[PDB]
């Protein structure tokens, strides 16, 4: 029993991380097959980042200006192209550690693991969620650009995130592996504002189910509610609206615990209105929203990879 | 910026996990060089676990009764011995993925990463602390026995924990890699009570320093205190006593922030006495104690492996 903020094992991704240097900028790249993916702002200087014209900056770059180092061995760059906000560096050697993989663009509220890297070397792994305003609350320092987020299904790595930048508010923004930013952000050092950070309601409910499965039941209440009545409470508390698709996805947790989804919504509602009175749930003093329903069933049943 | 419950990259340990079967019991083992380490209760049946005589049970076992499977390939067992509460299985093949490693017995309050495994396959990785009562608050289901805890320093894996059992309270107990339990627990299905779970004071202070570094400063107060005055408050709140060794270890964080350790203790004291008034610190609504001072400096400076 017990419940933990658990990340995927990172070994399959560790074997794909490399260091990419261009001029005086060094960041991380992802080496899959014979292509290395990295943020296109690797071609920029700090003076460049206020209003970069990436197409113009890329004219002054040739294949040999991109230094790619995998471990302590040097990769030969045989072609380069810009796809949206990522650079693709064609190297002459396929990565021998390439796992089965897919590139996926995730939806807000979905979770993934981040392997934080500096100079192409892994520093740590942690679990994140794509916030409803399309930021992530990560842990990144200078040089972390190009670190990636991923999910694993048995043997297939789904890459969903590449880190590009920190907003002035200390939250983080990045792209999918096709180079398209999540949310409205652009890769330039301009003040950019994130949007309201709302709570991922379907995830909170999944975590409440996880609490019940693990024996933490004090918050279970005598009430039920309706989807419209709950959502009217949800908007007051900056919670995302709950839809019937969300109810459907919670079905297996409802079945395991015998607690109807709408009954759990009524328990959540009383927690939003009354607070937690200094009590805790699964060791947290607030309502946790970075476990998906699939995360909960995975962790509570022991799916392996 | 930002601050996350971050685990070490697990790839080096993933390559050492194997499945060990004896009779009808299957659990995880750790394959390093030509030895496989697993919990000795692999030789037990469920009827055995009320009062097992391991020396007697081991008489009825031969090398060929231990089935060791690494990936989907079978290892040949050429010798076995019991060391405290772990079995050591000598195999004829050295693990080619063996990293540099050490076996370390950690102190309460120290943290480590856990790679949770089932049937020798990794399921997830998370960060834990050895509680002052010598339990860990993990996430483990049946079949997780033999999962290991570890720390990494550049290229050396320090293994500190092997999972053996869940207490009736849902917390977890296990051994170092020499087979000696942390705390007073024994590998039998008897009711065993854990001891008071106190808060790791030096870790809370480190995390308060991490909050300051990351801009979360509302709790900084106008007061200072003394080590004896603080500890008198500490014992009322079931916090571990703070010693001058702890003050010494916080020195670098004190130097980075300009906040004397005793000033931070005075801020902590007011937080214990007044609570947090519905405010949060680094996204937590309670005081976090599973970051060590070394964890904080590591994460806030980007040490890699
Ligand atoms: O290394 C850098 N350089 C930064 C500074 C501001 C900036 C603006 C742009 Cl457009 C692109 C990259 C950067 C940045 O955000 N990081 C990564 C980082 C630091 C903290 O969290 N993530
Ligand atoms: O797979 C098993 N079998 C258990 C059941 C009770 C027990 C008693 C002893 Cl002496 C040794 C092993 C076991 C156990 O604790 N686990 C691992 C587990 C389950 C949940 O968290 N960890």
């Amino acid at each position: 029993s017990g419940f933990r903020k658990m990340a995927f094992p990172s070994g399959k991704v560790e074997g794909c991380m490399v260091q990419v240097t261009c001029g005086t900028t060094t960041l991380n790249g992802l080496w899959l097959d014979d292509v290395v993916y990295c943020p296109r702002h690797v071609i920029c200087t700090s003076e460049d980042m206020l209003n970069p014209n990436y197409e113009d900056l890329l004219i002054r770059k040739s294949n040999h200006n991109f230094l790619v180092q995998a471990g302590n061995v040097q990769l030969r760059v045989i072609g380069h192209s810009m796809q949206n906000c990522v650079l693709k560096l064609k190297v002459d050697t396929a990565n021998p550690k390439t796992p089965k993989y897919k590139f996926v663009r995730i939806q807000p509220g979905q979770t993934f693991s981040v392997l934080a890297c500096y100079n192409g070397s892994p520093s740590g792994v942690y679990q994140c969620a794509m916030r409803p305003n399309f930021t992530i609350k990560g842990s990144f320092l200078n040089g972390s650009c190009g670190s990636v987020g991923f999910n694993i299904d048995y043997d297939c790595v789904s890459f969903c995130y590449m880190h590009h930048m920190e907003l002035p508010t200390g939250v983080h923004a990045g792209t999918d592996l096709e180079g398209n930013f999540y949310g409205p952000f652009v890769d330039r050092q301009t003040a950019q504002a994130a949007g309201t950070d709302t709570t991922i309601t379907v995830n909170v409910l999944a975590w409440l189910y996880a609490a019940v499965i693990n024996g933490d039941r004090w918050f279970l209440n005598r009430f039920t509610t309706t989807l419209n009545d709950f959502n009217l409470v949800a908007m007051k508390y900056n919670y995302e609206p709950l839809t019937q698709d969300h109810v459907d996805i919670l079905g297996p947790l409802s079945a395991q615990t015998g607690i109807a989804v709408l009954d759990m919504c009524a328990s959540l509602k009383e927690l939003l209105q009354n607070g937690m009175n200094g009590r805790t749930i699964l060791g947290s003093a607030l309502l946790e929203d970075e476990f998906t329903p699939f995360d909960v069933v995975r962790q509570c049943s022991g799916v392996t990879f």
